[PDB]
């Protein structure tokens, strides 16, 4: 039984938050774990919402790759297209962006809570470059932040209102939105663990200022249900968003790396990993968008890391 066999993994890993599991488009487990905010003695329930982190760098690649199917942007394209006034790795392509294979770092962004072309800007004028890391993979937020900007940039509108019309509104999203707009109902609580810490105490909720999310422009300022995450990343595979020939042409690996077009890129499909904020999210999903795996918790444990977790219910799911 698939649910005595996740409830016991999901116990095993003292989860807290909310498991979805689907196999070929049916919802065959559905259930969540301890508290949304332990003082108001608020459980996590199903359509609780939950930080998606960096899970949404792979709608931001979307996207681009809209504009790249709509002939507004070429994947071929030099960041200082859009960027004139970078003194340093200009030639690095909207691909090596996607693919998180440039040497651009941003070390942090603004101290004060900025608008959208303010951060945008914060991050073109104090983004460090690294010529040694150009070309190979190597995990850095900042590469989606600036793709971000290029969405605005090219359409003319903020990207707050792309991903509210193209996601939100397209897919009937009722679960997702801007953390800093508020969550509202079904809330959860960020807690922050200490290193070692394996059981739920919920002594420290964990901050995030408004700085912070304002600063996760494009990289991890969206909180989703299990359900609407799984809704979305499977639209995508499903070609409802973008053709599936640019979907494969998004989704594809490099040399160096799985990681390509903001997600990382297996055998057996697709991953997608977020941590921050208290929070830590995980989805892996089959090519064609119909079996995967979606938790998401609002008390990250480093010793009791979801991930792992989602990746041992994928790979038997997987074996039918």
């Amino acid at each position: 039984n698939t649910d005595e066999q996740v409830t016991k993994a999901l116990n095993l890993s003292h989860f807290v938050g909310s498991a979805l599991v689907v196999k070929n488009d049916h919802v065959i487990y559905n259930r969540a774990f301890g508290y949304a905010n332990k003082a108001k003695n608020q459980r996590n329930k199903v359509n609780s919402k939950y930080q998606i982190l960096s899970i949404q760098k792979s709608m931001t690649a979307v996207g681009i790759m809209q504009l790249v199917q709509a002939g507004k942007v070429k994947l071929t394209d030099p960041i200082s297209k859009y960027y004139p006034t970078l003194k340093h790795g200009r030639q690095t392509t909207l691909r090596q962006m996607l693919d998180m294979t440039t040497g651009f770092r941003l070390k942090s962004g603004s101290k004060e809570f900025l608008p959208e072309n303010q951060v945008i800007d914060f991050a073109a004028h104090n983004v460090f470059y690294y010529p040694d890391k150009n070309g190979i993979y190597n995990y850095s937020s900042v590469n989606f932040l600036l793709l971000a900007g290029i969405i605005r940039k090219v359409t003319g509108q903020s990207y707050q209102h792309f991903f509210t019309t193209h996601f939100i509104d397209k897919l009937n999203l009722n679960e997702t939105g801007f953390l800093i707009h508020g969550q509202g109902q079904d809330a959860t609580t960020g807690y922050r663990a200490l290193a070692d810490q394996t059981l739920p105490n919920y002594d420290q909720t964990m901050p995030e200022s408004k700085s912070q999310m304002a600063n996760e422009l494009g990289t991890g300022q969206v909180y989703m249900s299990t359900a609407d995450l799984f809704t979305v990343e499977s639209a995508i595979l499903k070609g409802q968003l973008l053709s599936k020939k640019n979907v494969a042409i998004l989704h594809t690996r490099t040399a160096t790396g799985e990681y390509g077009g903001g997600v990382y890129n297996m055998s057996n499909g697709i991953r997608s990993h977020g941590l921050g904020y208290g929070y830590e999210s995980s989805i892996f999903l089959s090519p064609d968008g119909k079996t995967g795996v979606v938790l998401m918790s609002n008390y990250y444990r480093k010793a009791a890391g979801i991930q792992a977790t989602a990746n041992k219910i994928f790979t038997e799911l997987m074996k039918g």
